[PDB]
DNA sequence: ATCTCACACT
DNA sequence: AGTGTGAG
C-alpha cells in the first residue's frame, strides 16, 4: 500500500532571497525580493522573502507594482552578463546544498533548490544501530506531524502535542513498521537541514513519507524552517481536501480535465473509481497513475542524477524588441553561446564529461506557442563562434524576408541547448 | 512585453 | 528527432 520506500524531499526556503541575504547583511530579516531587467517597470520579480510575502509580494509582479504593495521592498538584482540574468551565483548556492545533503545519501536535484532522498538504506542502518531505542521529541524539534494531534492555541505548542502523540502510538518493537521508518527519516532530514544551514547559513523545508509526491506535498505544509511528515495512514484525511492542482504532475492542462470530465475536485475523489474507468478517461498510464496515487501510492523513484542532463541559454525579445534584423540575430546568438561556451567549459573541468549534439530554437511574432522551431546539430569545441555560426546555419533558412539583409518574421526567442553528454 | 530544466509521446 | 506538457 505504498509503504515500501522512505522518501524525502528538501527544498530551501526563499532560495534566491536566502542567496542574496547571505551575501548583503542589509538585507536580512527585511521584506526583501530578487528583481530581473530593472529598465522596464523596475524588474521581474523572481524570489520573495517570507516577510514580503505578508504583504501580497509575489513573483512575476513587475518591482514597482510589489514596490506598491510593500512600500519597504528591498531589492536585489540578479547578475546580468552578454545583456541576459546570470543566475550562477545560485547555480553554486545549489552545488553546495547539493554536496551536503549527497553525503547523507543518493538525491535526486529536482530544481535549482530542491532534492529528492531515498532515505531507505539509511532508514535500515539506523534501526539496526538504533536497537529499540524509544525515539525522544528532541530529536524532532522541528518536525510536523500532518494530521495530528487529534480528539493548546500556539504554533509550536499545536506541533509539540502532534509529535507526542506520534511518538505515544507507535511502538519501535517491529522494524518493518512504515510509521517508525518515516520517523527515522524525519530524524535523518533533521540531521541533515541542520547540517545545511550550519555550513552554509540556508535554512530549507522538507517533507518526509513513502515517495516523492507525497514528500513534495508536505514539504509545502508548515514551511518555512519546518519539515513535516506525511505517513500513510495521514493521507486521507490530507487528500479529502486537497485541491487536485497542487500535486505535482496535475498543475496543468491534466488536473483540470480530471476536473473537469469527473466533476470533483479533491485528490481524495479518486480513489471512488476503478482502475479500468481511470483508464477509461485518460489511458492506461495517466488512469494507474491516478489509480495508486489517489490512495498515496506512487512509485517514481528517486532517481541518481545531481548533474543535469542539459545545459541551455535562452531570451525572449518580447513586443517591440523583437528581432528584426540577419545581424541582431547574429549577435544575440554570438552572446547566447558564449554563456553557453563558459557554463559548458566549466562543466566540463567540474564533471568530467562533454555535450555533443546542438540543439537550436526559435520562437517567431505571432505564434502563441513558447516555441516555434527547434532543430539541431553536431557539437564540437565548445566554441561560441562555431557554435553561433552553426545555429544560424541551421536556422536561416527560416526568415520568410525577400531581402537578406532584413529578418521576419521578428523573432521572440532565442534557445540553445547543449545535450547528448558523453564521458 | 516575467529562464531553465525534465520527460512523454509521435 | 521534433512537439507538447509540467514544474520550479
Ligand atoms: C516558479 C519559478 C521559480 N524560480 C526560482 C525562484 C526560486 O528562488 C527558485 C526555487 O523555486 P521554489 O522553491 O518553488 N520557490 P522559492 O525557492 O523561491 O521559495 P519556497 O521554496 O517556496 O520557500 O526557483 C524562477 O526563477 N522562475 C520561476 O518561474
Ligand atoms: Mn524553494
Ligand atoms: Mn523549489
Amino acid at each position: 500500500t505504498g509503504q515500501d520506500r522512505v522518501v524525502a524531499l528538501v527544498d530551501m526556503d526563499c532560495f534566491f532571497v536566502q542567496v542574496e541575504q547571505r551575501q548583503n547583511p542589509h538585507l536580512r530579516n527585511k521584506p526583501c525580493a530578487v528583481v530581473q531587467y530593472k529598465s522596464w517597470k523596475g524588474g521581474g520579480i523572481i524570489a520573495v522573502s517570507y516577510e514580503a510575502r505578508a504583504f501580497g509580494v509575489t513573483r512575476s509582479m513587475w518591482a514597482d507594482d510589489a514596490k506598491k504593495l510593500c512600500p519597504d521592498l528591498l531589492l536585489a538584482q540578479v547578475r546580468e552578463s552578454r545583456g541576459k540574468a546570470n543566475l550562477t551565483k545560485y547555480r553554486e548556492a545549489s552545488v553546495e546544498v547539493m554536496e551536503i545533503m549527497s553525503r547523507f545519501a543518493v538525491i535526486e536535484r529536482a530544481s535549482i533548490d530542491e532534492a529528492y532522498v531515498d532515505l531507505t538504506s539509511a532508514v535500515q542502518e539506523r534501526l539496526q544501530k538504533l536497537q529499540g531505542q524509544p525515539i525522544s521529541a528532541d530529536l524532532l524539534p522541528s518536525t510536523y506531524i500532518e494530521g495530528l494531534p487529534q480528539g493548546t492555541v500556539q504554533k509550536e505548542g499545536m506541533r509539540k502535542q502532534g509529535l507526542f502523540q506520534w511518538l505515544d502510538s507507535l511502538q519501535i518493537d517491529n522494524l518493518t513498521s512504515p510509521d517508525l521508518q518515516l520517523t527515522v527519516g524525519a530524524v535523518i532530514v533533521e540531521e541533515m537541514r541542520a547540517a545545511i544551514e550550519r555550513e552554509t547559513g540556508f535554512q530549507c523545508s522538507a517533507g518526509i513519507s513513502h515517495n516523492k509526491v507525497l514528500a513534495k506535498l508536505a514539504c509545502g505544509l508548515n514551511k518555512p524552517n519546518r519539515q513535516t511528515l506525511v505517513s500513510h495512514g495521514s493521507v486521507p484525511q490530507l487528500f479529502s481536501q486537497m485541491p487536485i492542482r497542487k500535486i505535482r504532475s496535475l498543475g496543468g492542462k491534466l488536473g483540470a480535465s480530471v476536473i473537469e470530465i469527473l466533476g470533483i475536485e479533491y485528490m481524495g475523489e479518486l480513489t471512488q473509481f476503478t482502475e479500468s474507468q481511470l483508464q477509461s478517461h485518460f489511458g492506461e498510464k495517466n488512469g494507474s497513475w491516478l489509480y495508486a496515487m489517489c490512495r498515496g501510492i506512487e512509485h517514481d523513484p528517486v532517481k541518481p542524477r545531481q548533474l543535469p542532463k542539459t545545459i541551455g541559454c535562452s531570451k525572449n525579445f518580447p513586443g517591440k524588441t523583437a528581432l528584426a534584423t540577419r545581424e541582431q540575430v547574429q549577435w544575440w546568438l554570438l552572446q547566447l553561446a558564449q554563456e553557453l561556451e563558459e557554463r559548458l567549459t566549466k562543466d566540463r573541468n567540474d564533471n568530467d564529461r562533454v555535450a555533443t549534439q546542438l540543439v537550436v530554437s526559435i520562437r517567431v511574432q505571432g505564434d502563441k506557442r513558447l516555441s516555434s522551431l527547434r532543430r539541431c546539430c553536431a557539437l564540437t569545441r565548445y566554441d561560441a563562434h562555431k557554435m553561433s555560426h552553426d545555429a544560424f546555419t541551421v536556422i536561416k533558412n527560416c526568415n520568410t524576408s525577400g531581402i537578406q539583409t532584413e529578418w521576419s518574421p521578428p523573432l521572440t526567442m532565442l534557445f540553445l541547448c547543449a545535450t547528448k553528454f558523453s564521458a
